[PDB]
This record gives structure tokens, sequence and C-alpha cells, in this order.
């Protein structure tokens, strides 16, 4: 259960605190194209980190979860 959003793959996962998006990266902490959707959707073994302000190492990140969070209201 990935999509795509800027040429990365996000995920979804909630509770009764609040809904968090998740992308996919590979073992450099790369995001993984949007090219390999399919294989990411069928062996779903891939490292995931969350959207979070705090966390820096990935380029854009704060704009791709806000696009990830909007999409699931403006699609
Ligand atoms: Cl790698
Ligand atoms: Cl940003
Ligand atoms: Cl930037």
């Amino acid at each position: 259960n990935f999509i795509c959003v800027d040429d990365r793959l996000f995920s979804y996962n909630f509770t009764t605190s609040g809904i968090k998006a998740k992308v996919a990266v590979d073992n450099k902490n790369v995001p993984i194209p949007c090219s390999k959707i399919n294989e990411v959707n069928n062996n779903k073994d891939v490292d995931t980190l969350y959207c979070d302000k705090d966390r820096d190492d990935i380029p854009g990140f704060a704009r791709s979860c806000y696009r990830a969070y909007s999409d699931l209201f403006f699609t």
C-alpha cells in the first residue's frame, strides 16, 4: 500500500492518535524511485522513515510529506 509522491514511495499508518506517512528508502537512506513501485508493493520488506520535522537527511522531505498528507484530501 505505497503511492507515488515527488518520485518517492509513501505509506500511511494510523491509530487513535493520528495518521503518519512514511517513505521507503534504500539501505543508504536514498528514497526508492517510483520506477520500482511494483516490487515495493509485492516485496514490502523495505526501510521506512516516518515524516518528521527533525529528520534532516532527506532533502525536501517536509515538502513531500505535506504533499502526501494533502493528497489524502485534495485528490
Ligand atoms: Cl543500496
Ligand atoms: Cl522542505
Ligand atoms: Cl531543499
